[PDB]
Formats: structure tokens, sequence, C-alpha cells
């Protein structure tokens, strides 16, 4: 089998995508940030505090014929940016672009924090990281590219983000179509949960190449990228007026700033972002300030390869028995 689903920006900035998924039956099509940096499928609920209810669409249990109380599981996640949600589990047949998984573990929200609410464009999280991560108790669930995966014609998901634009998550093959050049291979650790593996560099620019192992993670649930503060501090050098600023949490520069390309390495490969990709806008409305794409990644304890450098490339998740991730340029 093989699923192939149209991922979209919420907003002008790619602040993050949401991929059309369908649950239960009838079907009830939600809209979910793929996240490979995290393990839950979870969603807005008709179990969720109406309260923190603004706008998304809901999951209702009731109203599927297939849906199955996970009697006793509960689940609780806090994310990177100091976000979180909880609640019961129910499982459902789970649909992605085509390709169906039934006994689903589907987390239904009675809680969600602030920054959920706030975005009515995201109906919960599908996690796509390794199910050792997956916060149900006391059993742990496994996630919807674990239950698919022998299913699958090969055991791989592609993400292929677009700047600006829709693109694509495909489950169980590589779109041969889609990228330019061949995939570079590089070995993924799973000893954290993550997509976990070591660039060979960076480029600032036109400059040289630094050849230098930054490990870091491969989070389509993240919207910039992290990296280690000798490296930022290096990018935001090129730009005239920019500025790490504790007021506003990050580098800022000029508005009317041209950035250079950043370049990373993998393994002998390149994947160039160009400037315009780290440009996030604004720092509030009508501002002459602009935030940067590329932050410091120390405080954080991992560096993040997130939404800003994977939209520059078609990223292969490869869950064979020894996980590897793919990157080429598009
Ligand atoms: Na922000």
């Amino acid at each position: 089998s093989t699923g192939s689903a149209t991922t979209t920006p919420i907003d002008s900035l790619d602040d993050a995508y949401i991929t059309p998924v369908q649950i239960g039956t009838p079907a009830q099509t939600l809209n979910l940030d793929f996240d490979t940096g995290s393990s839950d499928l979870w969603v807005f609920s008709s179990e969720t505090t109406a309260s923190e209810v603004d706008g998304q669409t809901i999951y209702t249990p009731s109203k599927s014929t297939t849906a199955k109380l996970l009697s006793g599981a509960t689940w609780s996640i806090s994310y990177g940016d100091g976000s979180s949600s909880s609640g019961d589990v129910y499982t459902d047949t789970v649909s992605v672009g085509g390709l169906t998984v039934t006994g689903q573990a589907v987390e239904s929200a009675k809680k969600v924090s602030s920054s959920f609410t706030e975005d009515s464009t995201i109906d919960g999280l599908l996690g796509l990281a390794f199910s050792t991560l997956n916060t149900v108790s006391p059993t742990q669930q496994k996630t919807f590219f674990d239950n698919a995966k022998a299913s699958l014609d090969s055991p791989v998901f592609t993400a292929d983000l677009g700047y600006h634009a829709p693109g694509t998550y495909n489950f169980g093959f590589i779109d041969t179509t889609a990228y330019t050049g061949s995939i570079t291979y590089t070995a993924v650790s799973t000893k954290q949960g993550f997509w976990e593996w070591t660039s060979t560099g960076y480029a600032v620019g036109s400059g040289t190449f630094k050849s230098t192992s930054i490990d870091g993670i491969a989070d389509t649930g993240t919207t910039l990228l992290y990296l280690p503060a000798t490296v930022v501090s290096a990018y935001w050098a090129q730009v005239s007026g920019a500025k790490s600023s504790s007021s506003v949490g990050g580098y800022v520069f000029p508005c009317s700033a041209t950035l250079p390309s950043f370049t990373f390495g993998v393994g002998s490969a390149r994947i160039v972002i160009p400037g315009d990709y780290i440009d996030f806008g604004p720092i509030s409305t009508g501002s002459s300030s602009c935030f940067g794409g590329i932050q410091s990644s120390a405080g954080i304890g991992i560096n993040i390869f997130g939404d800003v450098a994977l939209k520059a490339a078609f990223v292969v998740f490869n869950g064979a028995t020894t996980p590897t991730l793919g990157f080429a340029s598009k």
C-alpha cells in the first residue's frame, strides 16, 4: 500500500503545515500538523474543554462506528515551545492520502494550552518520530507510520514541504519525479526517539564550506532552523544591522536587508536554503525589524533542522530495520 497527501502552509510565513486526515466511520476529516519531532496523534475533540476550542474542527468519537475507548489510557505531552495537551484515548480507523490504518490510537484532547486554542487552523498533531516517545500510559501506543509500516510497499515516508506553497507527504514510496539529482542518505540515531543525524557542515552565502559535525533532528513540527551559537553568529554577521534581541527572543534584522543563503552538508552533498526562506517578516505588524529563520539552539539542548531547512529539500524518512534519512535537492 501507499498514501499521498498534500500539505498546506497555515499562513503566509509557513509557520506550520496542515495535512487532511480521515478519522472514523463515516470519515471525520481533521487538518493535522505532521510532526517528525513527536510521536502522538492527538486531536481536538468533543471532549476538549469548550473554552479551549476556537474554530478548530473536532473529532467526535460517539459519531464513529469504529471508535472504541482504549480503557484506562491517558496521555500528556509538552513540546519544545512550551505548549501542551492531554486527554484520553480511542482506537479508530485513520487514513492519510488513501492509506488506511485500523486500530490507530487517536488521543482525544481534554485540555490544550493557549497556543493550540489560538491557532484555529490546526486540529491536532500526527507524530512521526519513533514510537518510544509516545506519551500514552500505561500502554505506550504506536505512531501511524509504525502501524502502517508492514503494509507499505517500502517502509518509508517522504516530506516535500513547499516555500509559500503546498507540498506533499508520501507513505510507502519515493516519487522520483519530486527531486533533482540523487538522494544522499545519512545515518540516524534513535537513542532519543528522534530522526537524529549529523550534518557535515555549513556555508554562509557564497562563503567557503566549513566542515564540522552538527548533530540535530529532522523536525517538520518546528518552524525554524536552530543551530549552535557559533554557526548562527557567523550567518547573521553577514547581514548589516542584524543582532540578537533578548527582548524579541532571537536574531532580528532590518526588513530592508537581502539575506544570504545558508548551505548545510549531508555527507558530501549540500542543501542550499535560499535567503528568502530565512525571512520571517516583521516582528510585529508594521515593524521594520524582521525575525530571522536561523536561531541559536543554545538552551534548547538539541539542534533542530525545522521547516526552514527541510522545505529546501526532498526528505526521505527511511524506517527500515536500520533507519536512515535521505536528502535531495528539488
Ligand atoms: Na514567533
